[PDB]
């Protein structure tokens, strides 16, 4: 499986903004070896609690058509995850090391391209 450093950021969107306010955690992108509901589980873990919000642990489905991926919503903010989330509740994530995702605000995620891609294919499946 596909794990990636990220805590979260605000459930705000009500400007199509949420800001940093550091934590850590773990995203695991799995097919879930159960395979439920049949979809991605995003299990996320802190390892540093949530500061200035409570989110709690979640196993997160993405639904194919009901998530949808914009790479950057923020330009006073990098590092910005948006996934609007509809029948579900909506975690965005801001990556906790402040050495990467230096690459340009265009489609900062962590990265430009590589995040684009991978988040892509999630909607493409439906495992």
């Amino acid at each position: 499986v596909i794990k990636f450093r990220a805590g979260v950021c605000e459930y705000n969107e009500d400007s199509r903004l949420c800001t940093p306010i550091p934590v850590q955690g773990e995203i695991e992108i799995k097919p879930n070896e159960e395979e439920e509901l049949g979809f991605w589980d995003f299990e996320w873990r802190p390892t540093e609690k949530p500061v200035g919000r409570e989110l709690d642990p979640i196993s997160l489905i993405l639904i194919p058509g009901e998530t949808m991926w914009v790479p950057i919503k923020s330009s006073k903010s990098g590092r910005i995850f948006a996934l609007v989330f509809s029948s579900n509740e909506r975690y965005f994530f801001w990556l906790q090391e402040k050495n990467s995702g230096n690459l340009p605000l265009n489609e900062l995620s962590a990265k430009d391209k590589e995040i684009y891609n991978k988040m892509i294919g999630v909607l493409n499946n439906s495992s």
